[PDB]
């Protein structure tokens, strides 16, 4: 609760995240946990490659841990082996580095926890039911007794916004802008859209946070990038950041995909031999998660208007069904359903019909096959109706392609709504090629863009009183960033946010947080909306 | 896409078709597959009956093709059965013909998909994303260019539903005015209703597509149908002619009836095994289907109105539940949950209270009993609201009897929506039953009404000037055909349409295509409706 | 259909009865499945504990039967049980006494279904599908032809209400005005809510249906209580009543204890070895069935309301997850899973992996755990709306505390709701529990409050002209009951209902039963209602 604290941004940052894992305690354990995990997981697979005896354990009555063999053996089994030995070692490298890491943030942490019941007043157990409105009424009355923001002003409700999400909403301009390559035109496929986890942090770690950045304090912005001139070499020192950075990316690519692996593995094979069908349900797809999200939006905002539009999105999803593989399915199954009712009535009939050669076997093959051709058959008495889907799901979700609004029945639409929409299983799938796949894409397709990137952030990129060095876009501006087919707008192409994020984020913004006071052209453009609304 | 075709019905109702089953290559698939089960039928079943070796199967390691006898022995065994030969005569000769009028019809329908692709310019991938009004508004615009229809005018798009539903109008106003004999007062249960596939088949074969029928061309009606006079021995000859048509199927009763006992066995018996409540589902009913349908209704609209309006009408009919069984039900899961409560615990505590004379299937047998039970037992906190159930239901399918309005909680009013709603299990009796009950009601239920049959086509019979002789209600003409109490009307009793079909189904038209131009009266009495909608 | 009857609420209640248990058949079976419940437990516990030879089943072919002593033993092993045969034959005291009352009853209940039959017209087949607002005009017109009400006035249709309901009016009320001990201050939990169904039945015993009840006729109060004085000896003669009922629990608290441990153990046993999650369903609480409750409100009418209000409410209540808990099952669910996962993919690379010590146990216990955890893991992409959810139980269920609606996602506001709804498990367990603890309470907690229930009667029982004596609040007078901040009212602190009871349960009677003819003050009070509804 100090008086001129320390960079506010990780203050902030800190506070919102200890209110979303709810708790110091909480969010201590989920800490802990995600340790654990890693270790596990390493611990686990040393352990099964190199101290388990599988001869004996599948042929050669045995007791479990007469496989295991003793650790004065397993220790010099595991040494002796090089490839293990160095693996481990950048293993255990990474992990010390990330249990430091931990260390080093409880410590911080503590200090927000005896913020929030200090001066804030929140006790831990009255922090999981308190929305965040809540809480961040009570930080903006609290910036008069408890000082704080160094000395600029009194806080203005949006300045904690810029603060937790100057990085985001950077992102989230340079994606609705068409910089960072995401559109690929592979052969035999569509245009797919690749953006993953690992892909969205190589980004980060080249623009925002790290040793040579576009940034030097986490809220100012390097001094020469602002300035008109020596644009070309500037663009050269960034290409060659992103050069060496790739570089770094496909060094350890080995090692960052045998972790996805193995990681894969210990979870969804488990849910495989369950469900089978659980990985056909569909996700949002983190390429959707950055192209559907307002501007100043926190994390829990964007996921409740995720969540709330997730049900009429899988039912528009699922309408769409091919004739052929709908065909195949009616027919496959009744010519198995055949096979198994005459192979069945034989079997109740006598009892003996089992245990001939391969009755069993067949039995069982051809009730898998009658059930997963029951999967595909559609269900009959289903309502087809794509176009009440999609304007229910626009309604939660805010942001769609303009040629969607017409034609909602196409394989156009159905084919670039599978942009945002996603099986779980390609995102698996996706999350594993990212190790193989971010540093060619880092190398080839977005070093060309760094003189692009370079006038990004140096066209778009306002200093603002109190908070420092933020987007241009969210500010919300509607002029000078607006879009002149949504709305004055004194924006030209280039200078202007496509999907009407600026007008619609702004909306987003005035409509969830009510106390906010709304400068004169935003008030003027919310008043005018509103007379348009209920006038037509 | 031919100038001055052929007769425009067929190929019309084709081109429609081939939208239906979305593509050539799928509706090729599809009567492939078609042919193919016929077949695996009666294949399967010759070499069930003729060729396996059950004693050896069953007792007398064996592998499964120790069964099967050699075909030099296959051939001989099957061949020295003269009811098995004489069987697969018949039925090889049906399936011939099915499969020469299959070739003839695929040689035909390349006709359609090179109209298709050439003069409307669908292209075979675009066809099951393309709303057959889309695909009939390329048409209209195309009968300017590649000339159809052969010299009478410009297609009205009303041309077109009259080509494909000529015969199927004529059935709707049949069954709409209580002719076709479909009400049986049976001893023992109230009035039931036999309306059935093959039923429906014999009735066309009679009046519409045969040797003899009532029209000559597929367009147009025999001309002495249309003579007042001589009436009487056109009587007495539909009379005989319907007399013989039922006495061949009288005798072709045993063929078909193996045919429907075979073909449900394989398919349902599966599912009976799975599921066995599959079979309490309710289907929506032949009749029901010809009740609930508008004059000009493409099977499609049918069905989406029906599928929109399915979840309504079962919560309906699970409503209802009778009292003794529900106390029945309650009971027995008492008694049967308390014995094996009480098993379980002991199989439990010891684990050899199983291998015990008959504990385990006791505890089989009780538990199978619980579950019936249990599905038995209605929900507890089940909403019980008839009335609103059943304004919605009514919202899908626009056509209800009108003492149902008042009382929707009545044993009459579930007693007669069963008419239309019907378990699948007795859908799947009422089809197995056909066979032997189709030819008796055939020949004493409608030979009489053959005078009362005359006297309707002769009546009720338009010539309309593009299309030729289509049924005098469809025309959707409020005047002539009216009913005075839904609503001016030139029309006295016998020459009204029931239900309200006339206006509802010229609403139902005009709403489902917005293109159409309607007639003075019809475009008078649908203003005169909004008006009173928007007044009222 | 007798002029000038009996006591007529007993009339009313076996004709309300009567409509309820759908039918004269119905009811009399339902009975009689009520007895033969009771005596099938008794003698199948009996029969577990003194007849069966337990170690001859366990351990020392065997045929069922083979465990049974003969009967001409078993009667000798029973009989030589003192605490056996004591608990047997008060057993079968109660039973007998149980068959008299039935016996009495179908022999008063022919009486009602000749009334139906013969003066009200509505045979047992109707009877079903009838609606009570149906059979109470059908009554109400009989009153003019079969005479009944012995010579006060004609039947004015609120009569018949407080005449199946005055004693459950007086429950209400009690409840309502926070006599009646309900609430308690366990240690280690919060305030307790214990209201069961023995804890009702001797309260009722008590107060209205006994031999020194507050009431001599069943409809009239005995003259003492309507005297302001001697009311301290009153006090003292109702204390020392309760005191010796009190004592009677207790004394009879193992032989209720043993019942509910039987009873529970039977049926609730068999659903926990089926689907152990069924017990953590929710019900309606008891206390809250009658929280919840109008005044004149049968029984059918409260529970329409109470499903038509139960999805809401599940929604409600799983809508709040413990943040704990939640990542307490998400890791054991990844650490479980991942072992799983190995060990499944072992057994399946081999198939000898099984059949190793502990393989197989462990795969099962890991599969539960993983099931387990897996339920416990909230569903992603759940929309948490505890406000809305909270607006639509209200509107079903119209009656909550007046500190939920603007908190609706805090603890104390769904820890307040849970006394109303109630895990199906902690029923169970209370209905358990109230053997034991009903008598202490009822010594201990309602003895102080003799003094204060004596004053409610005094004050609180009105003489109305037709039905005798009713509560003071049932009459839904607006006046000298209201409450100031609902709404003029006369009505002073300790005179009003409470949580809005007299106008809302006025307002229900007038919505419910559109015939009835409204007092002068009660007719101005709705239309003040309807102006104010209409104008704001
Ligand atoms: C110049 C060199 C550049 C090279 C850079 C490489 C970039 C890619 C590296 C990827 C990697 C390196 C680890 C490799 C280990 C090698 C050891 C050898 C192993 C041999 C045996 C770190 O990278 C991750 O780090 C995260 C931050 O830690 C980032 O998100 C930040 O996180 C927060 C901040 O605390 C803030 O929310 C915010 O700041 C960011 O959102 C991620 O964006 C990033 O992918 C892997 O870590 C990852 O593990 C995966 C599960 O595989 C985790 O999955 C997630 O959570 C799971 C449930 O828990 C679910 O299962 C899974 O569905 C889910 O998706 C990831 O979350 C991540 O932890
Ligand atoms: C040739 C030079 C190369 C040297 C190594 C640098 C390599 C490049 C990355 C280095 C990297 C991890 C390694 C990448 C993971 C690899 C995955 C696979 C690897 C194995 C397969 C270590 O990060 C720091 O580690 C420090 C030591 O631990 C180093 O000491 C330095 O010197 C000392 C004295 O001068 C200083 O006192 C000391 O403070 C310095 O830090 C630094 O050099 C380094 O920057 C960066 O990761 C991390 O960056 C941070 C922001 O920084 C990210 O911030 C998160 O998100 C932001 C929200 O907006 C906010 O930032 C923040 O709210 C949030 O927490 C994290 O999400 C996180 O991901
Ligand atoms: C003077 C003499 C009069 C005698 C007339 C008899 C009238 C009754 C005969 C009935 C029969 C004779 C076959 C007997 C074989 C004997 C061989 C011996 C066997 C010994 C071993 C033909 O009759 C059917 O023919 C159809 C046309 O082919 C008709 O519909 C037309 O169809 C289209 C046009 O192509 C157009 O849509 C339109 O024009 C009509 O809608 C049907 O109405 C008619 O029932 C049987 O065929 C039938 O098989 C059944 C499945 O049993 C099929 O079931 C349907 O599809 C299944 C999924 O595929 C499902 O399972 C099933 O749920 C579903 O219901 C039927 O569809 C039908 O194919
Ligand atoms: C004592 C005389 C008796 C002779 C036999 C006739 C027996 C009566 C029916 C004969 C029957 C099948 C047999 C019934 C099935 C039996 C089931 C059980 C049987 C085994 C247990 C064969 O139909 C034709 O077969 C031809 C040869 O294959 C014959 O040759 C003739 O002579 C040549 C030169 O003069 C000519 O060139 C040749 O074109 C002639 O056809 C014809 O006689 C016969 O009409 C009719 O079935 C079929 O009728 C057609 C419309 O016709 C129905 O049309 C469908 O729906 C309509 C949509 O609106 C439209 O029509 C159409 O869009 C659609 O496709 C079909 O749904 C279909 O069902
Ligand atoms: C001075 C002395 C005072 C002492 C008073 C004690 C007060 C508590 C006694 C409790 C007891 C004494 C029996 C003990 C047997 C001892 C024999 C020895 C056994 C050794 C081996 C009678 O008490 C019950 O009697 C009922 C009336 O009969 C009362 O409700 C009235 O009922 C109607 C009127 O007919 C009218 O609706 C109305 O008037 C009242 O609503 C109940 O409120 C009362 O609890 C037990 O009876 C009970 O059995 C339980 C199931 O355990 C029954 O459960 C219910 O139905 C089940 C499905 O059927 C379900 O499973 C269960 O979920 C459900 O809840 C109860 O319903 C009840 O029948
Ligand atoms: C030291 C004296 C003690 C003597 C014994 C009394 C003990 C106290 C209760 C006695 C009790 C059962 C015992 C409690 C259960 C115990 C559970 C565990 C026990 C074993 C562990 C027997 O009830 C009666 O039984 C009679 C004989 O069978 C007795 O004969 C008497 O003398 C004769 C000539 O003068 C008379 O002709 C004869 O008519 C007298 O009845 C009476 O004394 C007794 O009142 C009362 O239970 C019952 O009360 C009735 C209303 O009364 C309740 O009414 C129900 O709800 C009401 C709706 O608003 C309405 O009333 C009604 O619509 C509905 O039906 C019932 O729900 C029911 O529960």
């Amino acid at each position: 609760p100090w008086h001129h604290i320390e960079n506010l941004d990780l203050f902030f940052s800190r506070v919102y995240n200890l209110h979303q894992k709810n708790g110091f305690t909480c969010m201590l354990i989920g800490e802990i946990f995600e340790l654990m995990q890693f270790l596990f997981v390493v611990a686990f697979t040393t352990f099964l490659v190199s101290c388990v005896d599988y001869d004996i354990l599948f042929a050669n009555k045995v007791t479990l841990p007469d496989a295991f063999l003793p650790a004065q053996v397993c220790s010099a089994r595991i040494q002796e082996n090089g490839s293990l030995i160095t693996i481990l070692v950048i293993a255990g490298v990474f992990w010390i580095h990330r249990l430091i890491k931990f260390i080093y943030n409880i410590c911080c942490y503590w200090e927000i926890h005896s913020f929030y019941l200090h001066a804030l007043r929140i006790p831990m157990s009255a922090l999981p039911y308190c929305t965040w409105q809540e809480v961040q009424a009570r930080i903006v009355q609290t910036q008069k007794e408890h000082q704080i923001c160094i000395h600029k002003r009194e806080l203005t409700e949006l300045d904690i916004y810029h603060r937790i999400l100057r990085f985001q909403n950077y992102m989230v301009a340079l994606v609705n802008k068409s910089l960072l390559p995401l559109r690929f035109r592979l052969p035999g496929l569509g245009e797919a859209v690749f953006f993953t986890r690992g892909l969205k942090y190589n980004f980060e770690l080249i623009l925002f946070w790290g040793p040579g950045s576009l940034f030097l304090n986490e809220w100012s912005l390097k001094a020469e990038y602002k300035r008109g001139g020596q644009r070309l070499e500037l663009a050269q020192r960034l290409s060659n950041r992103i050069l060496w950075i790739g570089i770094a990316n496909f060094l350890l690519c080995p090692l960052i995909l045998i972790w996805q692996i193995l990681y894969a593995f210990f979870s969804y094979a488990e849910v495989l031999k369950r469900e089978p069908g659980a990985l056909g349900a569909r996700c949002w797809s983190l390429y959707g998660r950055c192209y559907l999200r307002h501007f100043n939006e926190l994390e829990h905002e964007l996921q409740s208007r995720l969540n709330r539009g997730y049900k009429p999105a899988s039912k528009y999803m699922n309408c769409f069904l091919s004739p052929l593989l709908t065909l195949l399915a009616k027919n496959g199954a009744f010519f198995a359903g055949s096979i198994l009712a005459v192979l069945i009535a034989l079997t109740i009939y006598d009892e003996d019909v089992l245990a001939v050669e391969h009755v069993l076997t067949t039995v069982t093959l051809l009730g898998v096959t009658v059930t997963v051709c029951r999967s595909f058959i559609p269900d009959q008495h289903m309502v087809f109706c794509p176009e009440q889907l999609l304007r229910v799901i626009l309604a939660h979700i805010h942001y769609m392609p303009d040629h969607w609004q017409g034609n909602a029945h196409r394989s156009q639409t159905r084919d670039e709504f599978a942009q945002l929409f996603q099986y779980k299983a390609v995102f698996i799938l996706e999350e594993l090629l990212s190790p193989i796949v971010t540093p060619l894409i880092l190398i080839f397709c977005l070093r060309p863009r760094a003189l692009e990137i370079i006038d990004f952030f140096r066209n778009f990129t306002v200093e603002v009183v109190g908070v420092g060095d933020t987007c241009s876009f969210a500010q919300m501006d509607v002029r000078q960033h607006g879009h002149p087919q949504w709305l004055q707008t004194e924006a030209s192409v280039y200078q202007q946010a496509e999907d009407g994020k600026t007008e619609l984020s702004l909306m987003h913004f005035a409509i969830t947080n009510p106390g906010w006071q709304p400068p004169r052209e935003s008030t003027a453009f919310l008043g005018f909306l509103k007379e348009q609304v209920q006038r037509d």
